[PDB]
């Protein structure tokens, strides 16, 4: 509530005042105190001129922002600080790439808001679990797939339709509808199965060359950008990829434990007794993360450094893989862990 009063009455801080490096790809948004993140959301929207552009009511935007923030739970990885750093990367794309040369302003706006909302109310489990768990969410969504992502969109709808939070409601009925369809498309695009589905369309687009008058190129690019935001912890330094691996596997292994307790056997990557983190992390980087930033690079030449960084981080993982084998004695100087 004090977050609310401050967000409403203190005024929107300039991004430079947050950090001199705030709009650089080298900046790590997770370094920002979590208490300051709602303010940074407003600063980013102000700096992209969307608040003035779309005549957004700031009190409404403030309320919406805090609703979205409090709409995240606290699993190790899929929490608000994830959504925030994903949203900040969207902002980095805006500042560093000429997105406006590819996308309409409304599409860019939708992408940013979608980043904020895209994992709303995540419970720290994947889509497969909801099914096996017999959760309410599976009952609601399983027959169409993308269970969690459908729930993320529905939560965003629920927030927008909370009194005083509808940042869009002055839009024309036409633009209001476009915003809902954009957010749905974009949030559904964060399901890995969707990404795999559209991947060769993304390639074909990258091959034939992007066409600004091709509206399905707009739609494809929006998905590519959304996924590149979702995975953007991989584009910072080694310490960020190391720390995020830790959060991810903590979350994964917590799911695996639950699957064992209900008498099921988790995927290997969810099973703390089978999962070999360097291999799993290297696979994810080689098959999912790097192809995404390579497509980003093929479309935006200035995104080359993002790809190079991800690849460089991948090679860093290969270099420390050996450390997961205990050579010599443990730090204990004890073999008691064998018993
Ligand atoms: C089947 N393998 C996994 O789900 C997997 C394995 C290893 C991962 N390793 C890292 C570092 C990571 N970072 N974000 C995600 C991630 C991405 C998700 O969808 C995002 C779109 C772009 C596909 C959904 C859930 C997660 Cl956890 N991951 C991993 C995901
Ligand atoms: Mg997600
Ligand atoms: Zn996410």
């Amino acid at each position: 509530d004090d977050e609310y009063t401050k967000l409403l009455h203190d005024g929107i801080q300039p991004v430079a005042a947050i950090d001199s490096n705030f709009a650089s790809f080298t900046y790590t948004p997770r370094s920002l105190p979590e208490d300051d993140t709602s303010m940074a959301i407003l600063s980013m929207l102000q700096d992209m001129n969307f608040i003035n552009n779309y005549k957004i009511d700031c009190p409404t935007l403030a309320r919406f922002c805090l609703m979205v923030k409090k709409g995240y739970r606290d699993p190790p990885y899929h929490n608000w600080m994830h959504a925030f750093s994903v949203s900040h990367f969207c902002y980095l794309l805006y500042k560093n790439l000429e997105l406006t040369n590819y996308l309409e302003d409304i599409e860019i706006f939708a992408l940013f808001i979608s980043c904020m909302c895209h994992d709303l109310d995540h419970r720290g489990t994947n889509n497969s679990f909801q099914v096996a768990s017999k959760s309410v969410l599976a009952a609601l969504y399983s027959s169409e797939g993308s269970v969690m992502e459908r729930h993320h969109f529905a939560q965003a709808i629920a927030i927008l339709n909370t009194h005083g939070c509808n940042i869009f409601d002055h839009f024309s009925r036409k633009d209001y509808q476009r915003m809902l369809d954009l957010m749905r498309d974009i949030i559904l695009a964060t399901d890995l199965a969707h990404h795999l589905r559209i991947f060769k369309d993304l390639q074909k687009m990258a091959e034939v060359g992007y066409d600004r008058n091709n509206k399905q190129h707009h739609r494809l690019l929006l998905c590519l950008l959304m996924t590149s935001c979702d995975l953007s912890d991989q584009t910072k330094g080694w310490k960020t990829t190391r720390k995020i691996a830790e959060l991810i596997y903590k979350e994964f292994f917590s799911q695996g434990d639950l699957e064992k307790a209900m008498g099921n056997r988790p995927m290997e990557m969810m099973d703390r007794e089978k999962a070999y983190i360097p291999e799993l992390q290297i696979s994810f980087m080689e098959h999912i993360a790097m192809p995404i930033y390579k497509l980003l690079q093929d479309l935006f030449p200035k995104a080359a450094e993002l790809y190079e960084r991800v690849a460089s981080n991948r090679e860093h993982w290969t270099k420390v893989s050996h450390k997961f084998t205990i050579r010599g004695l443990p730090s204990n100087n004890s073999l008691d862990f064998l018993d």
